């Protein structure tokens, strides 16, 4: 016998991940493509759609000349960036680069929209932000600057691996995980929002067919296989976007099970049935349809996550130039057996946040500083002060019956962190590392359920995962802990002046 594979590809934020996954949750021929991204952090945060499918192909190239025999590649599947604005010509190419999530210059356009159709109205239908960042404000924004280049416009591609399958198969299509982050999806309808496109003169044509993940968007053209060497006809799945393909690697299948993202930014995550909406959020919350049929996943976006713990190295004598593998070594030392006062407070809002509080600009102090206050008392402040804006996040997220948080991502090297947390939060948390193939064995998953591999995700990981111990909250004075939350909260607000 001969060994088959899953092409599983990631198109990322600054890569493109990739690797042929088997039958039994290896991951091989593993590969990495970096991504440019233009705007120089002065606004814009764009990228060459283009650069996507190269990626892919010299991916798939490279395995072709490393051996790999491409009759052997079973069906092909994608995750990426989430919350793309991509608009294309009759032709596919595309009009403008990519805008990608985090660009959130068009706030008069959301405002207007906002204001137009109501805000309530809008999250009552959407269950999602409408906000600057949002796919409508970006539409208009770019169709009031580029009049030319809109009038050539045919289709609107909302997420990065959605270019490179339309790329692979001709069709247009996406995932119901991204098209909810776009603030152009309704999920009770299970349809795009039509009349609120409508409003503003876009066709429901200019929209990609939506999928399920484990469906076939078509089979791999016969120009795309000069393309890329895939054997034409093999299967495209449509995928999910990278939240979801994350999520899913690590085995956050069932009601209650949680994720958090520590990266520079970060993100915190419930999953649970699917339910009405409640009335809008103070704190920005996204609910992410078709990930697991029934379910929603409860999203809050945090701006201010590892950046804070980078920040803090300045306080053991960092410096813009220099490495800071020795800095980090010693914040985590100076902390060792330390406690803090409860009057000692870190208010960690050093950039802009969404969650737990809408903050336009900074407020980031430091509050009940007395003569005893030592540093090593101060760096483990600041690493409360983020597992408090963390506790405030999941109280919005109702994650009072979650047992365990998975979590992922550079700011978990922190072991003080990650104590902080699991103490503040009251949860257990288990580390999953090696966060870059996550998306991957979550594709792989889904894709074996469809080749008839495994009879279910859950099967499937669970088998790969034979191939750690979970980290528990200290009992705590509830109380006492609660109160300094409570007093956060009470800060953050008098901060405001
Ligand atoms: N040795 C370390 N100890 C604790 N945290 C670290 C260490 N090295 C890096 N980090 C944290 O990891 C974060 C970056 O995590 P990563 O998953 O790379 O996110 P991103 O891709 O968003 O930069 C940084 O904000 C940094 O604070
Ligand atoms: O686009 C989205 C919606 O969640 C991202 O901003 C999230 O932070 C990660 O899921």
């Amino acid at each position: 016998s001969l060994a088959f594979y899953i092409a599983t590809f990631d198109i990322g934020t600054t890569e493109v991940k990739a690797a042929l996954a088997d039958r039994d949750g290896g991951l091989h021929f593993q590969r990495s493509i970096a991504l440019e991204t233009y705007g120089d952090g002065n606004g814009p945060v764009e990228q060459d759609a283009g650069d996507w499918y190269d990626a892919v192909q010299r991916i798939a190239s490279s395995w072709w000349q490393s051996g790999v025999d491409a009759r052997r590649v079973s069906a092909i599947v994608l995750s990426g960036q989430m919350q793309n604005f991509l608009p294309l010509d009759q032709d596919h190419e595309p009009l403008h680069r990519a805008v990608l999530y985090s660009d959130k210059r068009p706030l008069k356009e959301a405002e207007e929209i906002n204001a137009r159709h109501g805000a309530d109205n809008l999250w009552s239908a959407l269950e999602n932000p409408m906000t600057a960042a949002s796919i409508l404000p970006k539409l208009v924004f770019w169709r009031a600057s580029f009049p030319q280049a809109f009038g050539r416009l045919r289709h609107v591609v909302l997420g990065a691996k959605d270019y490179v399958v339309l790329r692979l198969t001709g069709r247009h299509a996406t995932d119901r995980t991204n098209a909810s982050t776009t603030g152009l999806y309704r999920p009770k309808d299970d349809a795009w929002h039509v009349e609120l496109l409508a409003d503003y003169g876009f066709s429901l044509d200019l929209m990609p067919r939506l999928l399920e993940p484990g469906e076939q968007v078509g089979g791999v053209s016969a120009l795309a296989a000069r393309q890329t060497g895939f054997v034409s006809g093999t299967p495209v799945l449509c995928g999910l976007g990278d939240a979801g393909a994350a999520t899913l690697g690590v085995g956050v299948l069932d009601d209650e099970d949680a994720y958090l993202h520590l990266g520079t930014t970060g993100w915190l995550a419930r999953l649970t049935q699917t339910d009405p909406v409640g009335d809008m959020p103070v704190g920005t919350i996204f609910r992410l349809a078709g990930i697991i049929a029934g379910k929603t996943l409860q999203v809050a976006p945090v701006l201010n996550a590892g950046n804070i713990l980078q920040w803090a190295l300045t306080l053991v004598g960092h410096r813009p130039g220099e490495d800071c593998a020795e800095y980090f070594h010693m914040a985590a030392a100076e902390v060792q057996g330390v406690t803090v006062p409860d009057g000692l407070l870190f208010v960690p809002y050093l950039h802009a946040e969404r969650c737990p509080v809408e903050l336009p600009a900074p407020r980031g102090a430091l509050l009940g500083v007395t003569g005893a206050t030592t540093r090593a008392q101060i760096l483990l402040a600041v690493l409360e002060g983020a597992a408090l804006s963390l506790r405030w996040c999941a109280e919005l997220l109702g994650m009072e019956k979650v047992g365990l948080l998975k979590v992922v991502g550079g700011g978990a090297r922190s072991e003080a962190w990650l104590r902080m947390i699991a103490d503040n939060l009251n949860v257990s948390l288990l580390v999953k590392p090696d966060a870059h193939l996550h998306p991957l064995r979550g594709l792989a998953a889904l894709a074996a359920v469809e080749l008839e591999w495994s009879h279910s995700i859950q099967d499937f990981l669970r088998e790969a995962d034979l191939r750690s111990n979970i980290l528990h909250p200290q009992p705590c004075d509830e109380g006492r802990r609660r109160r300094k939350f409570e007093r956060f909260k009470q800060c953050v607000e008098t901060l405001g002046r």
